[PDB]
């Protein structure tokens, strides 16, 4: 769930992507 989105989330600078972690 959150693991799959993590890579997408990380692609935008993870935590610094303007949004909290998928977890």
């Amino acid at each position: 769930a959150l693991q799959e989105l993590l890579g997408q989330w990380l692609k935008d600078g993870g935590p610094s992507s303007g949004r909290p972690p998928p977890s």
